[PDB]
């Protein structure tokens, strides 16, 4: 709503296709607008995304029933169709509705079992994901996390490597590997990369590959390599509003199906971790580089000051100060 | 306060008579007003109803006591009359008290056993109950229901009737049988006025005649209705009465009047109960809070909705601002 | 912060000295800044009281662990030493950590057994309290009491003295005439003359701390009244008991303040509007001469231009 025109037309998940089946009503939230989603009791029918709104007399659709292909609100019974235009008026039943009797819908693509969403008009396609279609990979899905925090910073500390040996000792580093090696940052019309940077942990020693990759600010393509297992994730972010967030990821990798819930657990608990700071940092949305006391910068920060520079040129103010 | 001069010199519900024993104290809301409500130990005393303040040092005066016919603020027992005045400081018990030791007082009517008060100069009477001297009606009054949602919108709610097929399926229709026949509205000098208009209920003895009900209302008030209900063998009167507590916050009760066998008035109150807390779910959730008049899409009206649009007009003519949008 | 700084310079008390263990880390909340108040692990260690921030990334250092005589925030480790200077940023060990990585640190003294903090310059000294150092007395310290009222209406019912035999009816006076008040404003602050309830007579050398002075026909009891500020509509409010009868009496000295108490805070939630209306709920307040004190108080603070937690 009051978010800048280059949010407003990017894509971004709201739901996972597993928590939105045949017949079923969610809702979700997105740049301050309140979403309704709903599919048709067919399989494999389509997943509509509308304003949580009957234009009637303003009661959440949400509230209502899915029968007939259509969705019908629960104060006076108005049918919508799959395209949200209201097909039946129960009060006259051989009316056609008015034209203005429509939801207000939205662009929504299903992508690598996520339930992707744009609230204006799409310039980009939905991020990539190579290995989704590679045989060789298992994948995962953590729970979604509701975070207290602004999406800006949410991506800002999954983009700070620094804090691995402090907030995730015994997975991610140790205290006493706490150093950081030189970090190689693009930032280019592609988007922001990371290089491979080394993460000390549990094949030259006890260490990992990992680099990153964001084409868009709010959706962060990982990769992290062992001795003999790749493991790579899409970390995608959902802008509730400015001071509140969803937190998802898409995790796949290439050894062994028992590793399944160990990944899941290693995630809660890192996640977790992260919360706890997200929780406390003030002020709640991303301080941006100068043009309480100012944010300081020393060089293991240079990933992510690469960030604030780059939403400071993609002319972001929503959810940042 | 920014409640529009139109509400502020009308008279609204606050208590039930029956709830204010002598002697007693009581708070109530209105227009963004906190108020007090007490009465003199005598019987039948008059109610006294006064912001909620003692001018000395700002504390509520509902926290202190009733006593001679008195209110005593509990933090120096200054002690005020029926009048407001404040007629004794105890810490200077020969002074006389200044003239603006005053409590700011309003006027207050008991009438249908109802607490009606009136914030301003009470320009209007309040609104007539023609059934409450009929000794061939009983009585019986609804619970307060307090309602997170503007005032106006519980009445438009109310003056709806096309929702009755559906969040009252079961009682007030069904699904199936949906259709509104063209209904009959008038805004003249008397208010707004919905004409007769045929209610199909559902079946509940299947012994009995269905109950072919007919009902018509009037609103001489934009927060209290009058509706007139004439079911198989009896005629059910009720006084719907609507607290504007402010902008975004309700109470609601009804004085429930029916000249059938006294026995019915637990099958009365719980089909009323019924019928309010499904409508409270709807009133609950409707966006905005406000109701909006003649970012989200403007309110569509459909010919079902005459008599609501001829509220939101008639809300425009009153030069209501308080509460609508 | 945006509190003025006739408030800014002097001090306050933020908590008992021995809540602050050494190798604790506690907090606290003064004039709208939250605040970290911690020792190292060294017997007789100074006490820190610090703005709880981190300025790396806006972590509060209250969430962090205390080592070596430094204090480690939690999510980069940088370690700041009792100057609240970084002395140590683990990413890059061998760097001299820049300049700006600096608490923002304040003025803290121990006194009468309680924390106190002044967040700008210190010119004025902490209050007086006599009966500190007479060992015929007896200390006690009342629990804390967190209110939601202005500090400065939570001191103006502390000099209200008409309200005795009302809400304190069986401790503090019986349902109630005022004798005249005796009231002076000067360089030494607000002070109240001696008067009948039992005698009592009290000073504020500073607008939230109050020296109070009874004498019974047996024994003498004082108390400083020390109320923290947290913001414009929030307060703590702490006491300091001394006195020279038995020292048998303390646990009904304690149940008596306890009482009378609670009795000022249900009169302090309530009150409208939240903060201290200076002379100048919809109407203004009235005085009678049995306000005489409550009045000075008044004209005291808007004298110093006293604009934070007023009207
Ligand atoms: S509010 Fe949706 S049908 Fe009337
Ligand atoms: S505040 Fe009511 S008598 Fe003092
Ligand atoms: S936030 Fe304190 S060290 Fe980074
Ligand atoms: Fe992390
Ligand atoms: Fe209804
Ligand atoms: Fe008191």
């Amino acid at each position: 709503t009051t978010a800048d025109l280059i949010l407003i037309n990017n894509w971004y998940v709201v739901a996972k296709v597993e928590d939105c089946r045949p017949g079923s009503i969610t809702t979700a939230h997105l740049l301050g607008v309140k979403l309704v989603l709903w599919r048709s009791h067919e399989q494999n029918s389509p997943i509509q995304v509308w304003q949580d709104y009957c234009p009637h007399r303003g009661v959440p659709l949400s509230m209502g029933e899915v029968a007939n292909n259509t969705l019908v609100c629960p104060y006076h019974g108005w049918r919508y169709n799959q395209a949200g235009k209201c097909v039946q008026i129960p009060a006259h039943p051989d009316m056609v509705p008015p034209a203005s009797a429509q939801a207000k819908t939205y662009h929504c693509q299903e992508r690598y079992g996520l339930v992707w969403v744009c609230l204006g008009n799409p310039v980009n396609d939905i991020p990539s994901f190579p290995e989704w279609d590679d045989p060789n990979y298992h994948k995962t899905y953590t729970k979604s996390y509701l975070i207290q925090a602004s999406p800006f910073r949410v991506m800002d500390n999954s983009i700070d490597v620094s804090h691995f040996p402090f907030i995730h000792e015994g997975i991610l580093g140790d205290r006493n590997h706490a150093e950081v090696e030189d970090l190689e940052v693009k930032v280019d019309k592609d988007g922001l990369t990371m290089g491979k940077y080394q993460v000390h942990t549990s094949t030259k020693d006890d260490s990992m590959v990992n680099w990153f990759r964001l084409s868009h600010p709010l959706c962060q393509y990982c990769s992290t390599e062992a001795s003999e297992m790749r493991t790579v994730d899409l970390m995608v972010v959902t802008p509730i509003d400015e001071d509140n967030s969803v937190l998802r990821y898409l995790i796949m990798w290439n050894g062994s199906k028992t590793l399944e819930s160990k990944i899941l657990a290693d995630y809660d608990q890192v996640i977790e971790e992260d919360i706890r700071i997200l929780h406390s940092q003030q002020p709640t949305r991303l301080p941006l580089l100068s043009p309480l006391p100012q944010e300081i910068h020393v060089p293991s920060d240079r990933c992510t000051v690469a960030y604030r520079r780059w939403l400071k040129e993609l002319g972001v103010t929503y959810g940042v100060c």
